[PDB]
């Protein structure tokens, strides 16, 4: 009944690792967690409708990870507790590579897909200018630019860059060294300028 | 004879301020140059090869821009070094927002568009590390990340922001902020830590 769902999602995120949502049929996934066809359509309008489910819970568990920081502060510099929040979306996408390459891809063919990104990147950018303007107020950071902008070229940077990577595109920045690259990025533009 | 091939070329970029490739048949862009279907593929095999086409001469018109600037040293200060250089994309991309956007969604479909961008993205992050190294040997900027490395994360946000920014995307910086925020972050990054 429920097993069902999580059947159908689990064989979409293997079936994803080899190839492209375009190159996976319903049946594919019927048969991968199975079930019939018709037995697929009382979970699921389609397989773009399971893609989403799947960046919904991605999107969703980065949110979660980072709500989770932002209640107990690490007692740590200020370069550490960048990295640290980077990290939640290095290690949560990071984990999840075949669900964010494909969800990406998806912005360009489904707006529900683009309207959920472009949610969750409204809401992680405010939460990095308030953090950005805490940091201000304290007197720990210059007032430069506008915070909100700042913060919003830096969540775009680590969107392409993460991505990137994940994808072993050419050009990309090697995984291993991803976060030390962006980390330095963060802390160099926020506090210096 | 050569009038009909820029007449192709001017009429799909036209069309493309008002609707995306996929909207845009053979048919409109032979009709809008004056000549038939089949005299249309004798200059293209497809409107894909338009794109690329218009795509191709964008971003070749970057790039001589870039060495332009490279030949001809302006005098001042580091920050306006920069500034200057991005400004060349900021620019060249900006005056072509509808070909800037349909040659970015066409990265996910065709494999030319995809090499075309990987080609010159990986001569314009060498350049920006020749440079970086360059300012390095001079005892103007520290040794900290890899300039490699530095340059790809710094490009590949400039490309997601400047495009974000051009299609209106939400979120992006408003259009009128981006060098600024850009121009900031870049010399923050390489100057500072
Ligand atoms: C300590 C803190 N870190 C953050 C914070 C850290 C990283 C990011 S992020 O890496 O820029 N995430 C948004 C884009 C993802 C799709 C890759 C966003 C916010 C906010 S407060
Ligand atoms: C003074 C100099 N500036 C550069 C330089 C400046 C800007 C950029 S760039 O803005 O990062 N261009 C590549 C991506 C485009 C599609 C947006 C790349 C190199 C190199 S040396």
């Amino acid at each position: 009944g429920d097993d069902r769902e999580l059947a159908i999602l689990a064989t979409a995120e293997n079936l994803l690792e080899d190839r492209p949502l375009a190159d996976i049929s319903v049946d594919d996934l019927a048969k991968g967690a199975g079930i019939s066809r018709p037995t697929f359509y009382f979970y699921f309008p389609s397989k773009e409708a399971v893609l989403l489910t799947l960046l919904d819970r991605v999107v969703n568990q980065a949110d979660m990870a980072l709500q989770t920081l932002a209640e107990n502060p690490a007692d740590t510099d200020r370069e550490n507790m960048w990295r640290t929040g980077i990290n939640v979306f290095f290690e949560t996408f990071g984990s999840h590579k075949a669900v964010t390459r494909a969800g990406q891809a998806a912005r360009a063919t489904s707006v529900e897909v683009a309207e959920l990104w472009s949610t969750f990147m409204q809401k992680w950018i405010a939460y990095t200018a308030a953090v950005i303007d805490a940091e201000r107020d304290r007197g720990a950071a210059p007032r430069t630019l506008p915070a909100h902008e700042l913060a919003t070229a830096l969540n775009l940077m680590n969107e392409r860059t993460l991505f990137a990577s994940f994808a072993g595109e050419q050009p990309s920045v090697p995984e291993a060294r991803v976060l030390d690259t962006l980390v330095h990025i963060w802390v160099t533009s926020i506090y210096g300028e």
